[PDB]
């Protein structure tokens, strides 16, 4: 489904709040967590590249996945706990697994990802997070203003 | 999920994160994250380049708080006086984009919102059919992104 | 382009909107007047339907025409002035020939008519409106609250 | 145009406008117009023919001023208790319109808009991928409308 008056609108804040967090400061919370998460993604990333070599076939998630054995998947890495840097490495691993489910020509995987991590967000990480100072402790520690 | 202008979704964090990794392997999440990212790659190359542009643009630009669209939309059809193309296109992005930033620095961040929903205004107004007559945002994308 | 975390939002606001209006509410100023247009526009529509037949043939409106013959042949509905009635009668009439469009295969025609319409709004009709009380003035004659 | 939300342009008024009168003929401005007008019906049809359910929802469904986006989220979860489908999905949208009149009602106007983004909210992150599998809004509007 496509929304074509809104698609001018959509353009417009996006570039705003790109062009806002390039000085520090946010558009929105919702913008401030996104310039953070990406942030934090990308030096995640850089520190831990040797991690995300044929993820495909180390993690078991297909197209036919249930989201009970995504959910299985994703517990292990915070078998020790749920922290702030475990919570990086979430986002890092889904979306170098979208990556190379782009590489493997199974784009179709990849809204099955978004839907699956926004359902373990939802459900397990963001009420942590409630506990733990809320969006903003993330904003202060990971992002740029 | 964080508190946005128009909701406070988890999949839209996560969607936002996997269209950054996606696009920072050649990918796409979709064709608006493709133009999104485009535009905002369009402005900052334009912004470095016609730096000198960009001093005092509230009051070169006559945009200060309590100003009505009628006005914005006098200053920039000066921009576009000899005609649109996708190059004028770009510099009403980063004007708007410096204008915004530079409101936030004189503690008026109150024109931000103000300013999005004029640049939407007149991007629907004045610059949709050119748009479409050529080719689309598909086209910004193919030829610069 | 399309855009699909609004296209959601955008379900929401039209739907809350319609229910709104039913009740002789308004989510905005312009979902006011898109209400009120909307009736306005049933209404004449009810008592001119034979002012509608074969309105391609008569206006000499083509997917070629240049807006300032758009211009001309539309100066012509106004020529003895502009009034509410009249400003109705120009959407029922772009209106029409839209769906004629549609019947004669030319779709293409449709979205040349919106483009045309909203720049003869913006520089002939508006600036009469804002000097005859604004469209709030309409909405207290054409719509229902 | 008439000030809206995000934007006062008057491409955004004639286009609502055309949409309306193509409707009228069986015909559509795009996709997310044929969407938007199944859904009012849709609307119309449940609230008129489920109308003994609609009486105090304010006080049965738990919604008052101060209600967070999670408490609302823990009612609507309740509606889909036993799976989702597109019944389920028009129930929502109706529940919702009800409750924003209600608001206005009961001079709550400032409920209106954080029910919208409550809505939108709870579509993304719960609704979305049930409808992107079951062949997405296209096949509501090929199933109701
Ligand atoms: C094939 C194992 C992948 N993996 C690793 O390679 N870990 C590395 C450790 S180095 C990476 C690292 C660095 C810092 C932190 Br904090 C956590 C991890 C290793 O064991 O050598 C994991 O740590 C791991 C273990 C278990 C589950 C997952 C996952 C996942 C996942 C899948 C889908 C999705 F959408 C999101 C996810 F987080 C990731
Ligand atoms: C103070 C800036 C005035 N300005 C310039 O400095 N132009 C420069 C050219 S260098 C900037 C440039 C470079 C390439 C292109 Br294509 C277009 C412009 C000059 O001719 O010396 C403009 O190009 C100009 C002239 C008239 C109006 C506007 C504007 C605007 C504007 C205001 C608000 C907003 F949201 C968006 C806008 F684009 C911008
Ligand atoms: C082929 C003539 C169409 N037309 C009529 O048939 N008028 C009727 C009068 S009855 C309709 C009517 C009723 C009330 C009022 Br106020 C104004 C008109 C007639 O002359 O018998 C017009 O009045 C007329 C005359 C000149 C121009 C136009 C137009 C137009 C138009 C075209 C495109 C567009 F997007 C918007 C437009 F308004 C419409
Ligand atoms: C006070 C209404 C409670 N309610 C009912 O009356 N249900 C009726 C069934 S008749 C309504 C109906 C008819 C067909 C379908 Br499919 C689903 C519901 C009943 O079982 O007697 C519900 O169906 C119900 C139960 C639990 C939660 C909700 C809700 C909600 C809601 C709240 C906010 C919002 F924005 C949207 C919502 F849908 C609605």
């Amino acid at each position: 489904l496509g929304s074509m008056s809104q698609s001018n609108r959509e353009l417009v804040v996006d570039f705003l709040s790109y062009k806002l967090s390039q000085k520090g400061y946010s558009w929105s919370q919702m913008a401030a967590v996104k310039q953070a998460l990406r942030e934090a993604g990308d030096e995640f990333e850089l520190r831990y590249r040797r991690a995300f070599s044929d993820l495909t076939s180390q993690l078991h998630i297909t197209p036919g996945t249930a989201y009970q054995s995504f959910e299985q998947v994703v517990n292990e890495l915070f078998r020790d706990g749920v922290n702030w840097g475990r919570i990086v490495a979430f986002f890092s691993f889904g979306g170098a697994l979208c990556v190379e489910s782009v590489d493997k020509e199974m784009q179709v995987l990849v809204s099955r990802i978004a839907a699956w991590m926004a359902t373990y967000l939802n459900d397990h990480l963001e009420p942590w997070i409630q506990e733990n100072g809320g969006w903003d402790t993330f904003v202060e520690l990971y992002g740029n203003n």
